[PDB]
């Protein structure tokens, strides 16, 4: 048992904090203790994170862990690996499995079996339909009592107003959002209905201009709105790219979705350096990029991650954004291959992942 972790010498960022500068992080018995310029106390483990980026523990909000269901292309375990080696530290899982996630029976099968793996929080997510069917509204309070964060019939759209409409009301009265996605009149009446329910809509797919125009004009009105973009995409991909520019963008999220066989890409473990190729062609910050992959995130879906606070779960990433890399048979995790960066150079890198204060990956 070691009971103190020092992390020293990087250069902290934690934007729910207004917090940025080069300062160690003590951790002690699973929780953040002090963050101060030169700390040392004894019987410690020290992690040198001298030239690395120290910051909260991503969360990835949209993964396709395939599991219940199609366990050949990713489980939990290989999906949880993608993850810590991605630097994510909290993933939500999409409700699309079979059985779908719409009883507590596969809620508790995911969180059994993510609490078996021991690697990243996997937070599940239900459906907003029984069956993902489209006719009868899922029960949501159960649902929620379960674990679910969000509820969503991801896969395929939700086509009635009417249960959009109900799902939103019952999302409101929970405090959590829906999650949704032809697309422009999708977007308006997501952003509508939000507007006269009260309930938070996540928009997961956003391809024109138009709709982050529609997006924009619904925040500014203080419609609870979000919507996020998939760093690996970046590379209308201009129009996002501006999108991503003017703050429209929430939040990252990789849509992680493996197949072996539009189209959908595995993600977790590039999607950090995908990220941050729009850094350095200075179309975003890195506090803005930690922001997209950290506290934005985890403000969508109503948690308290995302942030380096004392006294806070030591969720912490590490990483090199200057590290050349290769996604490859000698680096993947996952049980898929399916993605354009496949055999490229990457720059940027998690070195170590920490989970309550636990090294969960390390380089
Ligand atoms: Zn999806």
């Amino acid at each position: 048992w070691m009971l103190k972790l020092i992390v020293k010498n990087g250069y902290v960022i934690d934007p729910s904090q207004n917090l940025e500068g080069e300062f160690d992080i003590l951790v002690e018995n699973g929780k953040i203790k002090k963050i101060d310029k030169n700390i040392l106390v004894p019987e410690a483990e020290i992690i040198d994170a001298k030239g690395l980026i120290v910051c909260p523990g991503f969360i990835d909000i949209h993964v396709h862990l395939r599991d219940p269901g199609q366990t050949y292309k990713e489980d939990i375990e290989s999906g949880s690996r993608c993850a810590v080696a991605g630097g994510f530290t909290t993933i939500v899982c999409m409700p699309n499995t079979n059985p779908p996630i719409d009883n507590t029976t596969v809620v508790n099968y995911i969180l059994q079996k993510s609490k078996s793996v021991g690697l990243c929080r996997v937070l599940p997510t239900g459906t907003i339909t029984k069956g993902r069917k489209g006719k009868e509204i899922a029960d949501f309070y159960s649902l929620k009592e379960a674990g679910c964060v969000a509820f969503t019939d991801d896969g395929s759209p939700v086509m009635d107003s009417s249960v959009m409409r109900k799902a939103l009301e019952l999302a409101s009265q929970l405090g959590v959002p829906i999650m949704d996605h032809a697309e422009e009149i999708q977007i308006a009446r997501d952003g509508i209905l939000a507007q006269r329910t009260g309930g938070h809509v996540h928009i997961q797919h956003v391809s024109t201009k138009l709709s982050l125009e529609i997006i924009e004009f619904f925040k500014e009105k203080g419609v609870k709105i979000t919507c996020e973009v998939n760093p690996n995409h970046l590379l209308d991909r201009l129009a996002l790219i501006e999108g991503v520019k003017r703050g429209i963008i929430d939040c990252f999220a990789t849509d992680h979705a493996p197949h072996q066989t539009m189209p959908g890409i595995i993600g977790l473990q590039t999607a950090l350096p995908s990220a941050l190729e729009l850094y350095r062609k200075g179309i975003i910050s890195l506090k803005k990029l930690i922001e997209m992959f950290t506290i934005n995130p985890a403000r969508i879906i109503g948690v308290d991650l995302g942030t380096l606070k004392l006294g806070s779960p030591a969720d912490i990433t590490i990483f090199d954004p200057n590290k050349e890399w290769i996604l490859n048979e000698e680096t993947n995790l996952s049980k898929s291959r399916n993605t354009p960066l496949w055999g490229k150079v990457l720059k940027g890198k998690v070195i170590y992942t920490i989970k309550d204060g636990k090294m969960v990956y390390k380089d």
